[PDB]
This record gives structure tokens, sequence and C-alpha cells, in this order.
């Protein structure tokens, strides 16, 4: 009976003032932040829901991590891919909240080995489908 659109934030713009104020906590560490996301890259649903879920990963990105923290991002078509690894020793809690809000979204998070040597931690938001009813 009624389509609709559904709100689509762009990420990498979203991440920008987010990186900037993680770089000011933890510039006695030395902590390198670099983000390789291209514009056309969005999130669907409420905006506050993304910051605060990658604000607790990127948070803790930047805690285990040396000195590097990579961001990279894909798309698929119902899921948004985030992708956060650090060079701090790695992953053979903390993200309990990042994991409730991803949960609603159905989605889930993920951990692996990262080339830099730490974690890979894989965000992956669902429900992304830009129309609904
Ligand atoms: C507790 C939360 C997420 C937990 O469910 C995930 C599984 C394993 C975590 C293993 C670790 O060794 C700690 C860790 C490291 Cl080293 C890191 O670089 C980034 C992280 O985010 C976590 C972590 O522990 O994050």
């Amino acid at each position: 009976s009624v389509l609709l659109s559904r709100e689509l934030h762009p990420v990498a713009p979203l991440l920008d003032n987010l990186i900037s104020a993680l770089n000011k906590v933890y510039q006695r560490k030395g902590v390198n932040i670099s983000m390789d996301i291209s514009p056309e890259i969005s999130f669907v649903g409420e905006q506050n829901d993304f910051v605060e879920v990658m604000g607790n990963v990127l948070d803790n990105a930047c805690k285990y991590c040396l000195e590097f923290v990579e961001i990279s991002a894909r798309q698929t078509d119902d899921h948004l891919h985030i992708f956060v690894e650090d060079d701090g020793p790695g992953i053979p809690v903390g993200l309990a909240v990042a994991r409730e809000i991803t949960e609603q979204y159905a989605g889930q998070i993920i951990a692996s080995d990262s080339l830099l040597g730490g974690a890979r931690m894989e965000v992956v938001f669902g429900r992304q489908h830009p129309t609904q009813k």
C-alpha cells in the first residue's frame, strides 16, 4: 500500500569528526588514524546508533593499538560493512554496547586477525534496504 525512503546518512562524514575527537583523546599515546571510505557509502537508520557503535569500536581500537588504526568499509545491499584494524597486539565486554546496538540492526560484530598485527574488527549492520513499509 505505501512505500517509503529510509534516512540515509553518509558514513565518511560521520567518522571524520569522530576520528578528530579520538585523535585528541590519545595524542599522548601517539595514535595514527586513517580511513579510506568513498563518499557514496552510507548508513540507514538512526544516525546516533551508528556513531555510538562506531565510537565504541573506534575507542577500543585506539586503546589496544600500538600506534596504528585503519578504517575502511564495504556496502552490499541489506548490509553495511565497517572494518577497523589495528597494529596492537591481537585477538587469538567493552564492545557490549556496540554489540547491543548492532543487534537491533540484524547484524553482528566479528573479531579476527589483521595484517597490521592486531585485531581486525568487522562491524556488520543489517536492515539496510533503502525502502520500507
Ligand atoms: C572485549 C571486546 C570484544 C570481544 O568479543 C571480542 C573478542 C576478542 C577480544 C580479544 C582481545 O585480545 C582484546 C581486544 C584487542 Cl587486543 C583489540 O585490539 C581490540 C578489541 O576490541 C579487543 C576486545 O577484547 O574487544
